[PDB]
């Protein structure tokens, strides 16, 4: 009733914009859109620009993913 995963990779936060996201590149030299996710806000991090996350794109449209994830 509900089968769909989601293609996890690194990229690292280029910069940081309002409505809770973020821009992030990745190695191959693309850039995409990120958002933040419910999950990784309970925790209650601060996490600034420049700093390396795991991006998780949408097969929706590989023009935007989101950090649920950064490194300790």
């Amino acid at each position: 009733m509900a089968k769909k995963d989601v293609i996890e990779l690194e990229g690292t936060v280029s910069e940081a914009l309002p409505n809770a996201m973020f821009k992030v590149k990745l190695e191959n030299g693309h850039e995409i859109l990120c958002h933040i996710s419910g999950k990784l806000r309970m925790n209650f991090i601060r996490i600034l620009e420049g700093d390396k996350v795991n991006v998780e794109l949408s097969p929706y449209d590989l023009t935007r993913g989101r950090i649920t994830w950064r490194k300790k």
